[PDB]
């Protein structure tokens, strides 16, 4: 059964097209408006010269437009590319002729953030007259299964970062795992949290709208305040959380030191994307309990949001003491996690080894990086038909199945929840005229370098120079001379 992304979302919208598929503080958008207007701007696109495999930036806030505009992108058969508002320009301009991007979605306050920019612009807040008079109807046969979906861009070490190419028949895959997972249903009001250029993002958004939840997406201001965060997740009946880890290792040291009560329409808190701490694990179940659920998600981007989870409530009291907690077992049947040795043989229980991806969960490559593709992404020697993606991870499988992250063999980090290569950042220094060598560490960032010239106001300097090149987060709050 061929499916692309789109037209799983569609036969949603034909199941219940007056329920609202999605909720700002300032509208909401029924399955079938969301529907009806994401066709409109598709077809649109189409005439633009949108088709499979055609990438499409998007660069666009948090707002029905949105999601709109992602959907139009895979309904014209095109694949998205998210450009982050935040990060600088230089960064932004080398993504889109990297990606050799042609067709941009954006909004007018998005102006001029792509230098030299010669593609079709849509500014969907200042044209949307002109994208309603295009077709409402839904388009067909526009993708094949293996066609892509998106590509995201990730941190690379070797000083620019890079494209995951991610095709719809793995992110349809992922979807419908884990809408079972997490028992998703249309009585469930899910809150979008995390910015596009995190793969998550399409956790929040696909698996919500593929089985008729309510899709919420959040604002800047509830994010700065655990307080308000928990209370706008009220008025909102939130029921599902999907969280950050750092973040939700902030919340829970907040709730406990304040006494402060979760939604009462909460369920299902499902978080990852770095090493839990158990000190804050104990913690939450002490003050807590087991409802809401609470799930802990593993995977890299490069196999489609995650292939392995952990119902931590649901683990037993000594499950729960070790000084891991666990990222569990495979998502499903067609992704193998594997732990193997250094020759690619699976190990015996309880031995260590590094973390292999398999399966229906690969993306299909990194864009224009042939020498990184070749070296990560793996033909199978015991399955030769297949390939193997190599994590970086380190981990073993515990007795009773469940799998442990057991920390990085490179210099790949996680700060503030985001995925970093302190080789990124120490080749940019690098770059700097008054730099001859350095080295960046954790932890948070620390930037060590041997000037050709000194400075007293070098740490201002070097923050400048690098604000204009590396998003905030790859920012060294500090600097050491040698
Ligand atoms: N994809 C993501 C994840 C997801 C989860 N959550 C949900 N699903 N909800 C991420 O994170 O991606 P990236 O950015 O690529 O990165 C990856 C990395 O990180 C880490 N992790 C993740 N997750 C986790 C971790 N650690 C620990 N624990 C957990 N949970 C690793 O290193 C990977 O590779």
């Amino acid at each position: 059964f061929k499916q692309s992304i789109h037209q799983l979302f569609e036969t949603q919208v034909e199941r219940t097209p007056e329920a609202v598929a999605v909720l700002s503080e300032q509208g909401q958008l029924t399955y079938e408006e969301l529907n009806t207007k994401a066709n409109q701007l598709a077809h649109y696109l189409r005439t633009l010269g949108v088709k499979s495999e055609t990438l499409v930036g998007v660069c666009v806030d948090r707002s029905l437009e949105m999601v709109i505009g992602l959907l139009a992108i895979l309904k014209a058969g095109g694949a998205y590319v998210p450009l982050d508002p935040t990060y600088p320009r230089e960064r932004l301009t080398y993504m889109v002729q990297d990606a050799q991007i042609s067709v941009l979605v954006t909004q007018t306050q998005w102006s001029n953030l792509i230098s030299d920019y010669q593609g079709q612009v849509i500014c969907l807040d200042s044209q949307w007259a002109k994208i309603a008079s295009y077709s409402q109807e839904n388009l067909v046969n526009t993708v094949n299964p293996e066609n892509l979906a998106y590509v995201i861009y990730t941190s690379g070490s070797t000083g620019k970062p890079k494209g995951v190419m991610i095709e719809h028949q793995s992110l349809v895959n992922f979807t419908k795992l884990a809408i079972a997972q997490y028992q998703i249903t249309t009585s469930d009001r899910t809150l979008q949290f995390v910015s596009i250029s995190f793969d998550v993002a399409a956790e929040e958004i696909y698996v919500t709208l593929c089985s008729g939840a309510t899709l919420i997406l959040r604002t800047e201001e509830m994010i700065s305040s655990i307080p308000s965060f928990v209370q706008k997740s009220q008025d909102w009946q939130i029921t599902v959380w999907s969280l950050p880890t750092a973040y939700w290792h902030l919340l829970v040291n907040e709730l406990v030191k304040s006494k402060i009560a979760l939604p009462d329409s909460l369920r299902l808190v499902i978080i990852g994307g770095e090493r839990v701490q158990p000190e804050l694990v104990r913690m939450w179940f002490k003050n807590v309990g087991n409802f809401p659920e609470l799930i802990n998600v593993y995977g890299p981007t490069e196999g489609t949001i995650a292939v392995s989870l952990c119902r931590l409530s649901q683990l037993t009291e000594s499950q729960r003491n070790r000084t891991e907690i666990p990222i569990g077992k495979s998502l499903g049947e067609n992704i193998s996690v594997y732990v193997l040795d250094e020759t690619l043989k699976t190990v015996p229980p309880e031995t260590p080894g590094e973390i292999y991806i398999g399966g229906t969960a690969l993306a299909r490559g990194y864009l224009n990086r042939p020498e990184l593709t070749a070296q990560k992404f793996i033909q199978d020697p015991f399955s030769p038909s297949e390939r193997l993606y190599k994590t970086g991870d380190l981990g073993r499988y515990l007795a009773d199945g469940n799998l442990e992250y057991l920390g990085r063999v490179d210099h790949q980090v996680k700060i503030n929840g985001f995925r970093v290569e302190l080789g990124e950042i120490e080749t940019v220094l690098l770059q700097h005229h008054q730099v001859a060598q350095a080295v960046v560490i954790d932890r948070r960032l620390v930037a060590y370098l041997v000037p050709h010239s000194t400075e007293e106001n070098l740490t201002v300097t070097l923050q400048q120079f690098l604000k204009n090149k590396l998003p905030s987060y790859m920012i060294p709050a500090t600097f050491v001379v040698l």
